[PDB]
């Protein structure tokens, strides 16, 4: 048959940080074709396989993973119908035979998973989002756009890692994207006028030497306004606190990043602080506000702020349905960051999204620090009507490629497309 | 017939700086498809059309250009055979009817030009580089990789704009890429150890606050050596002086005080050549772009007389991908290389004519990125299609740059044993 | 796949002189078809394989070469994609395993090389020139048309071998061809009026019993004018001195062909003479003005005349990139005669052309003395925008077939076609 | 439908003498393709159309004929099934509406006729000879190969125009070709050893300054023997006397002084027959073309009465590929063979009718080249298609001639064990 996979081929390529990753190409007998590139990527998440050959790319080569694709996975999957995504994904999971995908490499597996899906869409002559999600695909995601960085991502005295804008008030994704771009550019103008640095970090945002968190937040609010948008109507704020990076015993220790005199907060006090911020600023989402293991803290945070703020588990959940299931049961968080490569197959990715939806949690499809020209996550967000996406700032094609794909998908959907904005926060 | 173009469609999208650009999609009756994305783009080069609507994207929208594609060019080109690239390019040129492509927009035109070629390669089921260049495509380009920035792209006291590494000594493109990546990463470590900034500029390189040019150069040499490579054997240096940015027209001088502070040198054309020669004798420099001002024709000739035998001398602003300027340079013995910017001329046909004119004069043609890039990697295919031998498409971070390097890896892989990375032998001009 | 070569078949056929050559037919699985005929053809050039069976065709049969195609090359190449020209060419080079292609025969190899390319063009349904050169093919070559012959090609007291006209001033190839035809016919009228012979030699030109070189040259100038063209504007002259045929010690000895009292010139004096001719007559190109081994002579000639006369290496370079590379380095010549069968593959042919272009040398694609009905060289000249061609006089279909193909290619290119005339001499 | 002609296109090209001719290209809806090139071409034969523009090609341009194809015939034939050769030929004949094809041009007509047939063979995916002649095609023709020329084609004192060798004794066409080639080459050596000219005429043969007919004939016999062949067993001779060129209408004599000098014979018709008989008795001559004048009907009959049993007697100018002339010749017992010139009649249909009329009378039909030829080899396919058994297509040099021999090699090769080269048995007229 014409839909039968005839070839599966991987090669080593580079990511947005100049570190190796891999891509896989799948062909069907009919000549349908898919390419799947893998982004960069706990003891309970999928492991990427790196070579450890320090004569090449500082040990970060992916040739072993590539060899696993070409010499092990290829022979197992050639012969399947390209459309049998779940069976293929499951076959790979069983072939690796380890929970963490560490034998074959989560990178090897995911590359194939994606390439197969793209080859199947190509075979059926339909867009990837339709192939993945069926006919009722229509929701363009509300983007959370990383504009300013702190913590491990800065030398400024700021504990939180990501500061985002969310153009919830736009009528369309196309407009939402323009809002973000204009705010980003306004911000850059502001930074220069203050003699602050406008070179960018890994996700296309700035890490300027602000005096502190409030400075950073207020500067963002200033850019929103200068661009002609209304904070708390057109545009909200989001944080990735990545609170695990300053958690140590039983305390969130801000001195790690905010200098000798910074606060050292108990879990009760951390919740207090996040609440202060939320009350002071138009913050609609907080990722990793509590530590990856502070389960009681997560529940309390969620008790106090979960009704009117999105609380996203990133390191708390590591795209792991066992972790998400427990969070759902315990009343911890109300949203999950979905990293395809943290789990390693499209099937498991979609299972996570669906588990989250069924619990009333939002599923926020996410980029990684090391990205590629692939835009599959855009198609995933629309395929599942997830309603939100986290794929970077407004510079760097590693980020902009995803926004561009969303523009295409919106364009292609025509009058059927829906950008729900605030209404995508069904968790609130 | 199945090769006939049935639709031509443009939309506004964003570039790597978050500024609008456009893309075009071409379809044939058979269902072959091509997408052409256009990068960001004086008085004798192609002009991109911007909306000037200060209510959107700070006046940088491309909806007028998109409308020109959809409402004027589409009409004109639908019905051509997708393979008639030259006829289509020429048709667009005549339809605009102005030298600079300013009625339709060079952006509108180039987007169609690229999308058509990509749709044709898709129709024929061959790689773009084969479509564009025929069967004898084999040369992987030696990349000049922008690692450190100065001048208008830094707040460090450094006049020159781009400092590049050229991994000429690698056996393959795949190796050459690794050499660059490893040097880039070693440099980043060095910068951190010195408390210098490692965030990146438009092209994915660093703009650290070095004490001066020699500091910057010596830091690159240190990174090369820390990565285990030998400067002047494995890796050479390249500059983009962008000397037009510090040339005083009126006093006919290269005034370094513009970027290097109050006490910096103010050089006559003779002294500028002297200085470039000093650098070339002190450091393993194999290429200098815009070493003299865009209008300093006598200076270009003198520079070329003094250094042209041993150093590549690339006209960027000197030539602006303009064959009338290139023809004059060839005739006067000015420069020995040209930076080829597809969107500075506006069609693939004219791009390839420029490359061929350069080759025939013994000049190298260095296919180049723009500051505002996209996920498109067509320039990779152009470099290989013409066996040009060199490419200039950024540092070793940012997918706007890396996408091109990744495509070069694919092309190399696809060519197998036929691929040739010529390294230093690509400098046929020297 | 449909593009896969399924058959490669050679047979012995005849050339324009009635001597054996060969042709090869290539078929793809889809039924695409190409036929490659080989023209007739130093210790450092490709060797054609002849049978040496003096019971057939005076030892000039090509059945061994044909057997090499059918029984060795066929089995090696069947299975390749027809479009993999370089790999196929390289495969053949390795299969022969000798520098000079003397095991299989350069004739066997080239026949396959050409037939494959023609089958690939046929497969893709595009013209050969497009297949070979990609999309940017447009330059119709300025032809150098051999009108009068001397030296080894005549019994007249004339040392130089070929005298050519170059209709540089025509607006189009179609016009250029007419200029040449009309001049040729005018010349024939002139020859008859003088009781001179108008039967033709191997390339379709005349070898009349002129009194000397000046007589021959002036007779040509007379024909140019009688046809209504202006020498030195519409039409220039070209020589093939083939100076190797009268070089012996350290002198160009004209007595070999021009009788007992002819000049015996040192290399300095030969340069002097060529300069005299160049100053006296509208000569734009001189092939083999110095001997194949007179390297210092070639450099001096090139120093003295290279700025405003094309200096073509034929025996100097024998389509050998090692020889061309050295000439480029030494400042010897500024043009190369490209004989496909002197090197033996299309790939190496195109590499030579590209090496020449990059040095600022013109590449003049050439016929051989023994030609066939094949017109591939026409397509090669346009494919590479080489700008010039050398393919004979204005009689004999072995020559006219190439001119006819150029008319077709010009016709097919429509308004894109460019005949650059003098501007094709980018070396000057 | 897929077999429908969708385009018919002509262009001006050149013949083997460097004079304009034309070609036509035919396409069907399926993409099947044929190209028909036309060779160079009294009052009862088809007339080629020439422009008469003395500013181009000495008045020999074919642009009017090309325009007739493109602007008149194309219109009329587009829409026919490509396989309807007769209907198309007849349609062209009616569209011209003159006996001689002088309105459209026989050249315009024949180019379309050939191109259509070639496009049809391409459509059906069969060889042209099979398309034209059906399944029972097998006879490779015995070639009459013009080696030496006299009369109007020489300045030697020789009245007869063509002297030919016929390799009748070879087992195959491939061998027959070799025999000719080797004899041709041995002759060239002989000519050089005697200081005679070896440059060639229009048909690739020699026109040396021999002392007379017997010298020329004996030199050919010497070449045959030097090549190791036996005259009158392996190889016979043929003449084209072209006797019309030396026939004095008014004194009703064959006047040899026209070419053989002041003292040459002046023969009555009875004496001409006597002379031809002398030659035939002295030399291994198997065929004589135009032995009598084009209008010497009684002379043709008498010649045929005297020599027709043992010698082939070919009407060229006597018949001008005209079935009214052939019919009269058959009826009066004049000649026993006809030279078939496709362009002297102008369509493939009429060509094949002539061949068939000849066969049915016991006359051989010898398919012939013209002085101005092209790279086309259709006449080879015609010879085999009709099992005609003989061909006249030149000497053993010049691709205008050799292309036909090469095609015959291909056809022979393609037929395999079915091919038959009948040699002397092709002379069914004797
Ligand atoms: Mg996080
Ligand atoms: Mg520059
Ligand atoms: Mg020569
Ligand atoms: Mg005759």
């Amino acid at each position: 048959h014409m839909s039968i996979i005839t070839d599966v081929y991987a090669r080593e390529v580079l990511d947005s940080r100049g570190n190796p990753t891999l891509e896989v190409e799948v062909y069907t007998e009919s000549g349908a074709f898919g390419r799947g590139m893998v982004p960069s990527g706990g003891e309970h998440e999928a492991v990427e396989l790196r070579d450890g050959d320090k004569s090449r790319y500082g040990g970060l080569g992916t040739q072993k993973a590539v060899d696993n694709v070409n010499n092990i996975i290829a022979e197992a999957i050639i012969g399947y119908d390209v459309r049998d995504q779940q069976a293929i994904d499951r076959a790979m999971i069983a072939l690796d035979g380890t929970p963490n995908k560490g034998k074959l490499g989560a990178n090897a597996i995911l590359g194939v998973s994606i390439a197969v899906a793209r080859a199947a869409a190509d075979y059926l002559e339909i867009p990837l989002y339709s192939y993945l999600g069926g006919f009722n695909t229509k929701v363009l995601p509300t983007p959370m756009m990383n504009i300013i960085n702190g913590g491990s991502h800065s030398d400024a005295p700021i504990a939180f890692q990501e500061f985002m804008i969310l153009p919830v008030g736009a009528p369309t994704f196309k407009e939402a994207l323009r809002y973000g771009a204009e705010i980003f550019h306004a911000l850059k103008k502001i930074l220069k006028s203050r003699g602050l640095e406008t070179a960018v970090g890994d996700e296309g945002g700035f890490a300027p030497r602000f005096e502190g968190t409030e400075d950073g937040v207020e500067t963002i609010l200033a850019a929103i306004e200068a661009a002609g948008y209304v904070p708390g109507k057109d545009v909200f704020l989001g944080f990735d606190c990545a609170s695990s990076e300053f958690y140590d015993r039983k305390v969130y220790d801000y001195t790690k990043f905010e200098g000798e005199g910074a606060a050292v907060r108990t879990s009760a006090e951390q919740i207090d602080y996040l609440e202060e911020l939320v009350n002071k600023y138009p913050i609609i989402t907080i990722e990793d506000g509590m530590d990856e293991n502070d389960w009681d803290g997560w529940k309390a945070l969620t008790e106090r702020l979960g009704k009117k703020v999105q609380l996203v588990g990133d390191d708390f959940f590591v795209t792991n349905t066992d972790y998400l299931a427990r969070g759902i049961q315990e009343g911890a968080a109300n949203s999950i960051l979905i990293k395809v490569n943290q789990i390693g197959t499209l099937t498991e990715t979609f299972e996570a999204i669906e588990m989250a939806k069924e619990a009333g949690y939002t599923a926020v499809v996410s980029h990684r620090s090391g990205e590629t020209e692939d835009s599959t996550i855009a198609d995933i967000a629309v395929a599942t009507n997830a309603g939100q996406i986290k794929t970077g700032s407004l510079s760097r094609t590693d980020r902009i490629a995803k926004y561009n794909q969303l523009l295409r998908i919106e364009d292609q959907l025509g009058e059927v497309a829906e950008y729900r904005g605030l209404k995508s926060f069904y968790n609130l």
